[PDB]
Order: structure tokens, then sequence, then C-alpha cells
């Protein structure tokens, strides 16, 4: 029993973290094979006006880099721009490089953050990509370059490298192709997070988890059609539900169909009335159907 | 900025997980040096564990690290654990200690199945000596740990789930948290209360992150609050010196936060704090200080 936002074990990723320093900048990089990827902000000088990164790279001195894995220092062979990242060729292969892929995540999907400082992992936690392409992380100074990942079949899927914090304190990364999530700029200038909506399919996953865990007080006897719900959703800060295939297993396990949960969501969106569901006092969209199924049934 | 319940990185513990099978039972063990620790439940069919051990055949154990099987040399009872001596040293054994956690303290759970880590998450020991974990069948023997300056402190091995679905483990000395029994007989969890010193730490994190809507202008003395706490599902406040730096940084004293807690209890759920339930008690003062300041 239980539902917790959990991370996949971080060991295989820990071995890939490096410290990347240039001048007065210090952040984290990801060392895979003979390449280190890090945010290009490390070569910026520095704030608070628009950075010409191409110029910064053109005047770079390779020897001014300090890149290390614990005590092992890496020689820099070459540097190339990769969107919002530097792709740094180093003189050594990371012998502990896991089997890996890159994949850009989409809003509503979950992944793991390995928060790193000074080139060493400090903490690991799960997140879910919001509809405005930000995550609610926890990062302080030095965290840039912390990776996000999923693990499938022992293959590590890297999907995020930490880039910046917005004025409201939420967090934006790029994918490993160097494409910033949400199109935010890796510039010191003013940027505000876009509007966000609760991912209804994730909220549904959470309520199914609640039912599996014996929380049923909030459950409606009423129903509402997906069509009717979707009309209400867009005036009420939640996403539309298009397909319900992802709920077949959970509906079968519980005997509760999506339509009853949608009615429940409507009454729980305003108010939990002083009660809790699995410890929550407000609807959460941080869990996906896949997470819930894996967590309840393996 | 931000506040998240995190786990310390699990890599150093992952290489210590083994699968331990006996008869029809399979669970997880912790392999350190030439010893494997696991819940004694694995040799059970009320249970007389001394009897079960007296008839046990060593060759009936199957202990594996990945596809490598370890030879069993001997077995000794250790409270609710077995200490199993094996014929090989774990060459990836970290520097480690054992320490029993106390209510209100945080640690990390590495949830394991079939002798392999599957998930990692932070927990906090509740006032009734249970944790709010997530574990399904096969999780027994999953370890709890903290990492303190290069040393792994092992503090928990998973033992059982109660009717309410909260979780009980033993320490690595084999002493069951809360005194619950490793028996199939039905047991119910003791009453639990929110850990107030942790709620205080959380509210300080909130202030540091610019959340102030809930902040009372009133004050209540610690001991008078404590009298109220014990009738309102909250623990007493005993330690206050730990809040000194947080009070200094925010300009808010504990007495003001205690009055805020009373008010939050009165419109419970009316608004989130940093996206959490307002009376969140899973973060300790140390956790908060580390996430705010490093």
């Amino acid at each position: 029993a239980g539902l917790r936002k959990m991370a996949q074990p971080s060991g295989v990723v820990e071995k890939c973290i490096v410290r990347v320093c240039y001048g007065n900048m210090a952040l984290n990089g990801l060392w895979l094979g003979d390449t280190v990827m890090c945010p290009r902000h490390v070569i910026a000088s520095s704030t608070t006006s628009t950075i010409d990164y191409d110029y910064a790279l053109s005047v770079l001195r390779l020897h001014n880099f300090s890149i290390s894995s614990g005590n092992v220092f890496l020689g820099v062979v070459g540097v190339t721009m990769r969107g919002a990242l530097l792709q740094i060729k180093v003189n050594q292969n990371n012998v502990h490089t896991p089997k890996y892929t890159y994949r850009t995540v989409r809003p509503g999907e979950s992944f793991n953050i390995l928060a790193c400082y000074d080139g060493a992992a400090a903490g690991v936690y799960g997140v879910n990509m919001r509809s405005n392409y930000t995550i609610r992380g926890s990062f302080i100074n030095g965290a840039c370059g912390s990776p996000g990942y999923n693990i499938n079949n022992g293959t590590v899927e890297f999907c995020y490298l930490h880039q910046l914090e917005l004025g409201s304190g939420c967090h934006v990364g790029s994918d490993l192709d160097g494409v910033m999530y949400g199109g935010y700029e890796d510039q010191p200038t003013l940027q505000v997070e876009g509007a966000s909506s609760l991912f209804t399919e994730n909220v549904l996953a959470f309520l199914y988890a609640a039912l599996i865990n014996g929380s049923t007080w909030w459950l409606s006897s009423s129903r509402i059609a997906v069509d009717r719900f979707n009309e209400w959703a867009v005036h009420n800060g939640m996403t539309t539900v298009v397909n319900t295939d992802c709920f077949s297993i959970l509906a079968a396990k519980t005997g509760v169909d999506v339509q009853r949960l949608l009615a429940s969501i409507q009454s729980l969106h305003k108010n939990f009335g002083g009660k809790q569901i699995l410890g929550y006092t407000s609807l959460t969209d941080e869990f996906t159907t896949g997470e819930v199924i894996r967590q309840m049934y393996g």
C-alpha cells in the first residue's frame, strides 16, 4: 500500500556527473563516453544583459576550463555549441557510461531529477512537466546542469539538464539536444512563466490510487460525460480529457469508471472541505497513470 | 528556491542489495562484508521463530547478487532479523554504521524487489513509529539509510504493513520500531500526531520562499501550545534552539509560528503552502537548512 512520489535508483547516473568550471562560473555537466554536456551559461560573462554565446565561444580558452569527476580532472579537446548546451569533447572515456538514450519529454510526463552541486549528486526526486513547460523543483545556487532522467530496462533516458529559475521560483531546463523546454531563453533577462493547467489525466490517476488505498469518502455517485467535463475544464484551470484508454486497468481494478471520478474532481476542485486524500488537501497532477500502475501492481 | 522531499543518492546502497529466498518465501537482504541481514519472516511458515531456525537447513537458502549466488556458512537470530554469514565479501561494502531513528527524524527508503532496487524516496518516522511508505508484495527487507559525511547509516529494514497501510520496520539491531510484532496476527497502529517541530521547520522554509499569507500576528508560549497540541493531534515542542538561524533569517520567532499553526488547524485546507498541505511535518530543521542554504 501507499502512494509516494518516488525516483528511480540514482546510482547509474551518479557516475556521470562532473563539475564544470570556467572563470567565475561553476556548474554541473554530464559525462557520457568522451563527451561532457553542460549549460552554455558557464561561459557567459555573465549578467545582466543579453549574451552573445557565439562570441563567448569564439574567445574561449580551452585551458581555462576545469572539468572534474571527483578527483579525476579531464582534458578538454574541443567545444561545440549545441543549442543551450556546450558539447565538450574530453580526452577520457567515462568507463561507467550506462546504456543511454536522449528523449524530450512532454507536458504531463514524469521524470527524475538528480540535484547536483560542485559536480556531485546531492539529492534525487521525482517531478512532472507542467503545461507551461516548467517543473516545481528545489534548486539553489550551483544546481545548473543537474540532469533529469528516466530508467527503462537499465537504459537511462536523459531528458533534462537544469538551466534556470524563473521569478516565481519554478524551474526550466533544456533537453539533451539543447532545446529549451517551453522556448524560454537562457538569458539573464525578464521572463515570466506561462499560464498552467492541472493535467486531468494525472489527477484521475491520483484518485484511482486513492481508491486502491481505501480512500473513498470523496467518491461521487453522480457521473459526468467527458464531453461535458471538458467544457467545464477549460474555464476551471484543468486540461481536457481526450482518451480514456490509459484508465482501463485502473477502472477494472477498482470498479470505478472515469465519469464518476470526473464528477468527483468538480466537487474537489473548489474544496476538500477540511479533509485529506492520501495526505493531500488539494488535487494533485504529479502522478501519471503509468506511475500509479507500477507503484500499486509492479 | 523551492522545497521538495528528496532522497539522498542511492548508488552506494544499491550495490548492497541481495535476494534472499527460503522455501516459498523470497524477500530482500542487505549484504555488508560477509554478512547478509534480512527479516526473519523469510524462514516462517503464531510463529515460533526459534523452532523455525532449529529445523532450518542452510542449503535451502538461495541468496543472490544479480546472477551470482552466495554460499551460506551460518545463520544467527538477531531480534526480528537473521544475520546470515556468507562465503564471499561484498567488495562494494561502503563505510557504514547502524543507528536507530527516533520519531520526527528523516531518512531514505530504497524500495527493493527480488533483490534489486526499484525506487528511492525520503520518509520521516512518525510519532507512532510507522512510516508512510509505498511498498507492495516482495518489499520486505528494503533498507532505510542516511548518508552522513561519506558514511552510510543504516536505520531500517522493512518488515510489515499494518491494516491502515502504514509501514513498520526494524532497526539493524533487529529491534522493531514501535514494538510491533513480526507475526501474522492482526495489529493496529497506535494513534499518530503531526510532528510539530517539523511543521515549524516547514513554515520557516515557506517564509524563506516568500509564502507569508498564513503568518499570524499573535503569539503563544511553547508550553501553553503543547497543552493544546496534545488534544489536537500534534506533538509537543521540546527542542527550540535548532530554530535560531531560521528565526534570525526570517525575523519570525517560534511563538508566532505556533499561533499560526493553531489558526491553520482551524481552516485546514483553505489554501496550500508552497503547494503542500499547510501542516506538513515530513521535513526536519536540518533538511530545510540544507535545501535553503546548502
